[PDB]
């Protein structure tokens, strides 16, 4: 179809959004060594956090567990069975957190309520009682420190949530003040990141599981290292910790090239970064999140309007409005079946009130895989690093988070992206020796199974955190 003024207009937008194999191996190249500083006594943008989990699950443990996450409209709630043969069984329950909890004014508040539901869900679940402890992990996915399994620093209250005398404070004895109150048996013995749970987890039920890695709004992967590589911990460490014991990293790498030295960052993704909340932070994220592809999008098409080639006569009103697209807008216009693009025809009319030939619609199409493909590419340099860094020449990488489950065509082209970077020779996603699979639930199997380690330690006295608490 395409007018040749429209055919030069695709082939300069190949140009911006291509990133090819060697600028993959350079990007990847330089997370490795971020990684490596990261971990040093100096530090670097990418925070590498311990997550004080130092055994990996045998697959044997057994018994009933708990878990809790605290997320922005409900507390889930989860009872995990352990099996002790890989496989486990879970019992969940969801409990909608109160507009108003969210902003409360008394700091006990919250904690009374997650004991309330955790006391109605023990009712549920123990009819005759519970008669020894069962330990609990709590996903936290706030921003806090850690310097021990069972604590939790909240640095800054996130997605709404602003309760007073909490930041600064550890949450693990407020959320135990109040279970300990209404008598229930349950000790809190970890707090960790869902990212570091994925990979816990998955380790749980298979142990090829090499990483946990997130693709969704925000990025993020966890992996194993080993304590004597970790110079930040030097003389940290107690002696019952053998120098070769692993260490959970929960690595917290959207931060990766905030300095921007490697980044393929286009005109595009300069003004994303301007327009959003911290401009220069979390520029990995914005590089490789699936949450601002509508954006790209967006502006990728106003300069087109502006400079005369599309959306002629058209009425932009509703369109020129920054995150009026977000990540199901290139999604449909993806998986839009047939040849004239009628889904996506319907969605610009429907939603802007524009009307759009053929042509205009193989270009916004043809914008959309180019997005969707580069952001796939860009997002498993972390996978890669990672694994050059530790010497995993074969294994896993759990996966997780709503760009991965329902992004069309990003699994294959993440999976392929890591074939280029490697330079392998196998034509089926099935032979490659580093594979990406479904993850096991992080957030609730991951905090159980964290839970099930630190109380083993903590029953035997052995260390699970720095010297000194």
């Amino acid at each position: 179809d395409v007018p040749k003024e429209l055919m030069q207009q695709i082939e300069n937008f190949e140009k911006i959004f291509t990133v090819p194999t060697e600028t993959l191996q350079a990007v990847t190249k330089h997370f490795i060594s971020e990684l490596e500083k990261g971990l040093s006594k100096k530090g670097g943008n990418i925070p590498m956090i311990p997550g004080w989990v130092m055994d990996f699950p045998t697959g044997k443990e057994s018994g009933d567990f708990l878990a809790i996450d605290l997320g922005g409209t409900n507390l889930r709630v989860v009872l995990v069975k352990l099996g002790g043969d890989r496989t486990f069984d879970t019992t969940q329950s969801k409990y909608r957190l109160p507009d108003a909890m969210r902003t409360t004014q008394n700091p006990d508040e919250l904690w009374e309520f997650i004991a309330d539901s955790l006391k109605a869900f023990i009712d549920e679940q123990f009819p005759q009682g519970i008669s020894e402890p069962i330990p609990l992990g709590f996903t936290f996915s706030f921003p806090a420190s850690q310097n021990k399994i069972n604590e939790g620093i909240l640095q800054r209250w996130t997605k709404g949530f602003d309760i007073p005398n909490i930041e600064n404070h550890d949450v693990v004895p407020m959320l135990q003040k109040q279970i300990t109150k209404r008598n229930i048996p349950i000790e809190v013995v970890a707090l960790i990141n869902d990212t570091t749970g994925t990979l816990v987890a998955s380790y749980y039920t298979d142990p090829e599981t090499k990483m946990g890695v997130i693709f969704g709004t925000g990025v993020n992967g966890a992996y194993y290292d080993v304590c004597s590589d970790i110079e930040k911990l030097q003389g940290k460490l107690s002696d019952d910790i053998p120098p070769s014991a692993p260490m959970a990293i929960n690595c917290e790498y959207g931060s990766f090239d905030n300095e921007h030295v490697v980044l393929p960052r286009t005109k595009y993704d300069i003004t994303i970064d301007e327009e959003s909340p911290r401009p220069g932070q979390q520029t990995f994220e914005k590089m490789s999140s699936g949450y601002y592809l509508g954006e790209i999008l967006r502006l990728a098409l106003m300069d087109m309007y502006k400079q005369g080639f599309i959306f002629k006569n058209q009425d932009l009103s509703k369109f020129d409005k920054p995150f009026v697209m977000d990540t199901s807008y290139p999604a449909r216009i993806e998986e839009d079946p047939f040849e004239n693009l009628e889904d996506t025809d319907d969605l610009f009319q429907n939603e802007f009130g524009i009307n759009t030939t053929v042509q205009e619609r193989k270009l916004i199409r043809r914008l959309s895989e180019l997005i969707g493909a580069r952001a796939a590419r860009l997002s498993v340099c972390g996978i890669a690093a990672i694994c050059q860094k530790r010497g995993y020449k074969t294994g896993h990488i759990a996966a997780d988070g709503s760009v991965y489950n329902r992004y069309p065509g990003f699994k294959e082209k993440a999976a392929n992206a890591l074939k280029d970077i490697y330079g392998w020779t196998q034509t089926s996603l099935d032979d490659y020796p580093i594979k990406i699979v479904p993850a096991e639930d992080g957030s609730g199997a991951g905090a159980a199974v964290i839970a099930a380690l630190a109380q083993k330690r903590i029953a035997e006295g052995k260390s699970v955190g720095i010297i000194g608490a």
